[PDB]
């Protein structure tokens, strides 16, 4: 799943694996 370090992001391609961006413009 979703590793918990902090990413900010555009789209999902942006963030870490089984992660999605969020729209607060950060990974989770």
């Amino acid at each position: 799943g979703c590793p918990r370090i902090l990413m900010r992001c555009k789209q999902d391609s942006d963030c870490l694996a089984g992660c999605v961006c969020g729209p607060n413009g950060f990974c989770g």
